[PDB]
């Protein structure tokens, strides 16, 4: 049978706090689905090789992991075994055709967005997007998207705090609002919109807690919030301690790193394999990714 290795930087590397979270996921859906046993081990980076060739020599024959984007590229050359890392192979990671990815990339969530929003009819949205960083990836993401979609540019604006005037007045001629946003701005804006107008975001949007603001917001996140009676995500016990949206989607990202393993270590390839995740609708992509497809929800 199916031993998996999960292979995850300790608690004192700066990811090693998202690591415990990813474990207890990984833990939760082993003991309700049975269908495998673990081996732990702490890696990254300097060790990330030697640690995977010591589970790999132990009988390991899939692993969960390495987290970080270095760790990533030192180990891709070493795989052996079905290996789900959790973050991107980046574009100097070596080719490989037993790495294969999950994550929460933030793209992923804009590509859709613009999705949903062209099957639901909305001819002439206004993008609408932030100075962050996350923020800038978003817009960049959904405005290729839409063009992608639609053959022409989607209407995009820099939000503007100290001057929302300009903003609004675009906004009024627009069938519905995207936000690529930081939640308090967000937040701010959707208090000055007309009542009525569409407005959509990712799950960006949704980080837990009273959030009366941006109530009627559209948006996409993962099953595990969503779908309460999804089939798998009701199996799965919630988490011990209330996350924030942002860890608990750490939590979630473990489930389905395990159920994908155990799917990986009894198939010929990654490229036939598909689960209904709690994190998503799964199914493999560009890069060995598995891409991940999202409900939508309303704040
Ligand atoms: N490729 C990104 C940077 C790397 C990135 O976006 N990584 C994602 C996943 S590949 C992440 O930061 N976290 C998701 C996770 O680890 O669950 C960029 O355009 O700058």
């Amino acid at each position: 049978k199916v031993r998996i290795g999960v292979i995850l930087p300790a608690e004192s590397s700066a990811l090693g706090e998202a690591a415990a979270v990813v474990r207890s996921g990984v833990e939760a859906a082993a003991q309700v689905d049975q269908s495998a046993e673990l081996y732990s081990v702490d890696a990254t980076g300097d060790n990330v090789v030697e640690r995977y060739r010591a589970a790999v020599a132990d009988g390991v024959n899939v692993v969960i992991g390495p987290l970080s984007r270095d760790s990533i590229v030192k180990l891709a050359p070493s795989v052996t075994v079905p290996t789900l890392a959790l973050n991107s192979v980046g574009r100097e990671a070596a080719a490989n055709p037993k790495l294969y990815s999950l994550s929460l990339i933030v793209e992923g969530e804009a590509r859709q967005l613009a999705r949903l929003m062209r099957d639901d009819s909305r001819a002439a949205p206004l993008l609408v997007v932030g100075g962050d960083a996350l923020s800038q990836r978003l817009g960049k993401a959904f405005a290729d998207e839409w063009r992608a979609a639609a053959g022409k540019p989607v209407r995009q604006m820099a939000f503007d705090a100290n001057d929302m005037a300009p903003l609004l007045q675009a906004a009024g001629q627009a069938d519905a609002v995207a936000l690529a946003l930081d939640v308090a701005q967000a937040a701010r804006l959707k208090s000055a919109l007309t009542p009525d107008v569409p407005v959509y975001g990712t799950s960006q949007l949704n980080v837990g807690g009273m959030q009366p603001e941006l109530a009627g917001v559209r948006f996409i996140d993962m099953p595990w919030f969503l779908m309460p009676a999804h089939p798998a995500v009701q199996r799965y016990p919630r988490p011990a301690a209330p996350l924030t949206r942002q860890t608990e989607r750490l939590y979630a990202l473990g489930i389905d790193a395990y159920r994908l393993a155990v799917q990986l270590a009894g198939s010929r390839s990654g490229a036939a394999v598909r689960l209904d995740g709690v994190t998503g609708d799964l199914k493999l992509g560009r890069d060995r990714a598995f891409e991940r497809q999202l409900p939508a929800g309303v704040m």
